[PDB]
């Protein structure tokens, strides 16, 4: 007999097909059957009339590396329907690095002494021994590798340093990492050359992993950064994933037309993917950057002056008699939210066929960007239903089947017999992001229940206590 059947709802199967009335039966960690299951014995037949049963949402871009260890409930994600997270993005991974004061932006993962894993395998073992509520597909970050190996980050790595970093990356992949990410936009890797990145990432071909990247620049020089990324992909001969695609700064508004055209052209000749979050503001370390600081900027946390959390940086700066750019050093380390994108570009990028959804949530932040709690329902409700940017099945595909295919997460991302029972039950009419910039931790509406490997992890608007997630391999 099946353990349970989600009966009477509409199945949106993750393959980008209009929903159809069908039941979903689960046995253990697997979807046993899909269709009219009235004739199948089941221990429970759960009524989900009026709801959609879809595959669990796979987050396209997280910084949950440490959150998985410290807050196993993973409430910000499971409350949104997320069942799997891709970690170790933008060159930032929790492991391998034993360091009491890692360089920003690695601090976005730190709760205080969190960087304690000398080997990547140590980190994966900790996850497997105390599993989180969601599955984890983990990448190793090139900036973490530089921090672990280089005595001086302000220059290109020597061959010896490249050898040490490549060895750590190869061990990580052998242990289960699904790829390597870079973020040369950030200080720890700003001096890394294209060749350094290529040499450290060589093992991806041998292990069948992916190359993910926070491009070197996402503004004035985004074409050069895209070309660098495509070149790295061709040299590595592995799939590339462009993280949180955007065009930032007023001088670049509207340029999504140009960037998406370059990406679409590259996709015709090499393997390229991209993801994005559904908002007009970014968030990361507080950084002295003319473009990030051009517009409205809010502080998310601040080490030297904790009282600044939540404040408007222009006010802080002006009261200190400085521009935002000049006041930044005295406030570091800190985090911020930057209103530097334009709605038409965000919509064009979200609607671009291949764009996967990634929240880019920064879970340890005191006053976080709402994308941490509202990304997926914002796409399903606001964008799909309310604005009609894409039909619901396409919005679901962009956070399920597409993502599972690009990251190579076998037997996940689709409601198919034999696949793992990572599932979401949501009300298409009411699903909505409730988190706002003012109240960024509000739980989404319309998420009825969420299942990971067949076990309910979210029910009655609460974590069930099921630590059902698994560390995944490509
Ligand atoms: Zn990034």
């Amino acid at each position: 007999p099946f353990d349970y059947i989600l009966s009477g709802g509409t199945v949106i199967d993750g393959t980008n097909a209009p929903g159809r009335l069908a039941d979903v039966g689960v046995r253990g960690d697997r979807i046993a059957a899909v269709g009219d299951l009235s004739a199948s014995s089941a221990r429970r037949r759960i009524d989900v009339a009026g709801k959609v049963v879809s595959p669990g949402f796979i987050d396209s871009h997280t910084h949950d590396d440490n959150y998985l260890l410290k807050h196993r409930d993973m409430t910000p994600k499971i409350s949104q329907g997320v069942t799997t997270v891709v970690t170790g993005n933008c060159g930032i991974s929790l492991a391998p690095l034993a360091h009491a004061n890692p360089p920003a932006p690695l601090d976005l993962l730190d709760e205080g002494g969190s960087f304690r894993f000398a080997r990547f395998s140590d980190y994966l073992e900790a996850l497997r021994a105390a599993p989180p509520a969601v599955n984890a597909a983990c990448m190793v970050g090139h900036s973490t590798l530089r921090a672990a190996v280089m005595p001086d980050l302000r220059r290109e790595a020597t061959a010896d340093e490249i050898q040490a970093m490549q060895a750590l990356a190869d061990d990580a992949l052998a242990s289960g990492a699904i790829g390597i990410s870079t973020g040369a936009f950030y200080p720890p890797a700003a001096h890394a050359s294209t060749e350094e990145i290529i040499e450290v990432c060589r093992p991806l071909i041998t292990h069948g992993g992916v190359y993910a990247t926070h491009m070197r620049d996402e503004g004035e020089h985004i074409v050069q950064a895209l070309e660098e990324t495509f070149r790295i992909g061709r040299e590595l001969d592995v799939p590339v994933v462009i993280s949180h695609h955007k065009v930032m700064g007023k001088l670049n508004f509207g340029r999504s037309k140009e960037t998406l055209a370059l990406i679409e052209a590259a996709m015709a000749s090499q393997d390229v993917s991209l993801d994005a979050y559904p908002y007009v503001a970014g968030s990361t370390m507080l950084k002295q950057d003319r473009v990030l600081l051009a517009g409205r900027t809010l502080i998310t946390w601040c080490k030297p002056y904790p009282e600044l959390s939540g404040r408007d940086l222009e006010e802080i700066a002006a009261e200190r008699g400085k521009s935002k750019y000049d006041v930044v050093p005295e406030l570091q380390p800190a985090g911020a939210i930057y209103f530097m994108m334009d709605e038409p570009d965000v919509q064009r990028i979200l609607a671009f066929g291949p764009t996967m959804i990634g929240s880019d949530g920064l879970p340890h932040d005191e006053r976080p960007h709402p994308r941490l709690w509202g990304t997926f329902p914002r796409v399903l409700g606001h964008y799909s239903r309310d604005l009609g940017l894409f039909p619901l099945e396409t919005a679901v595909w962009k956070m399920t089947g597409l993502t599972a295919a690009k990251f190579g997460l076998a037997e996940r991302g689709q409601v198919q017999p034999g696949y793992y029972a990572d599932l979401v039950v949501f009300d298409p009419a009411t699903v909505a992001d409730s988190a706002t910039f003012e109240h960024p931790t509000e739980r989404a509406a319309g998420i009825h229940s969420v299942y990971v490997n067949g076990a309910a992890v979210w029910e009655d608007q609460s974590f069930t206590g099921q630590h059902a997630g698994r560390v995944l391999n490509r």
